[PDB]
DNA sequence: CATAGGAAAACTGAAAGGGAGAAGTGAAAGTG
DNA sequence: CACTTTCACTTCTCCCTTTCAGTTTTCCTATG
């Protein structure tokens, strides 16, 4: 099925409802707020799949093909943040990215 | 009954005021505005009504086609001596419209 | 009706009235266009020279009727060249610190 | 929002920051005092950008020094010409516009 | 212990930059 | 006539990405 580029919010809601990425989850019964893992790239404990969502999105649009392009976790993170930053209907609700243990951010759908 | 002519039909729809944003724009009623929102806009007239008046569109029978309604309306108006396009505000993000004037 | 952008361009290159808008070969088929990034702290009106000249040619921009919108000028100049048979972008140096420009060729 | 280098030439030409000076004639070389403060042009910068508002914020002179050294670090056409931050007497560093 | 200092590189918001491609246009052929 | 469609273009909206110009974090060693 000749897919059009998915749009970031519809796509991401998928990822939330389906729960297949570790630490990317709805955080409440009403499915209104959600968490995103958000570890800093200079951290020594950091890997690839630390930040799956950023990579996942770079791949959902065709921007990064594993093995064709050089991996660039900084660029993925910044594209994702950037895309969501433009979205009426969405806000950054809680920045816990400097946490030494479960660094993440919480976002919240806001009804128009 | 026969086909309406665009100019008297147009005048009649401006008079009746049943179409939102379609209105005389001065006191002497020789200038007027037509809503002119660009079709690629999510939030997306008289264009349709003229398609309905002329038999070019029947709801049910036809697939809607705002682009062709707008194009036909515009080209029909371009031809008319005695009517000029006075102002193009079709890009404005709040009330995209154009302003015509009956002249002679 | 709107001018076509490619004949207007040759005309503009020949007149040679815009800084860094030039033929860069003898046969006049290769030309350069300045392309500095708007966000650069040394940017102004004539950093968008052919872009404005083009918005004025098509009547989009009337200095005094309209407010400058250089991203839109640049947007529409680039869009008008965007997939044009007969022109290709030979070289993107819009990123150069020194003289950001792009090189285009007639094909 | 002020740009660091135009801003810095403007602090140097104005000469009203203790120990921050043109050290040259062609005005292309300059000093900035660099004491290991462990018991100001760095705060000047932090206030100029809104990073620090005295009263709203906890004073943080190491961060201010950090942000200021890191900004200058990124500018092409500025060079650290002499590091005398480890001189016992007048701890300072010398930069040079190139 | 404690904090301050460094360079390198990751990070950030705001705004410019980009591309795809549907829809926009006037002039003039076409339609009955 | 009296519009409607075709042709040969340009440009606009959607919907993100990337640059700009610093700013922070990391992971350390030095200093107090």
């Amino acid at each position: 099925m000749g897919t059009p580029k998915p749009r970031i919010l519809p796509w991401l809601v998928s990822q939330l409802d389906l729960g297949q990425l570790e630490g990317v989850a709805w955080v409440n019964k009403s499915r209104t707020r959600f968490r995103i893992p958000w570890k800093h790239g200079l951290r020594q404990d950091a890997q690839q799949e630390d930040f799956g969502i950023f990579q996942a999105w770079a791949e959902a649009t065709g921007a990064y093909v594993p093995g064709r392009d050089k991996p660039d976790l900084p660029t993925w993170k910044r594209n994702f943040r950037s895309a969501l930053n433009r979205k009426e209907g969405l806000r950054l609700a809680e920045d816990r990215s400097k946490d030494p243990h479960d660094p993440h951010k919480i976002y919240e759908f806001v009804n128009s």
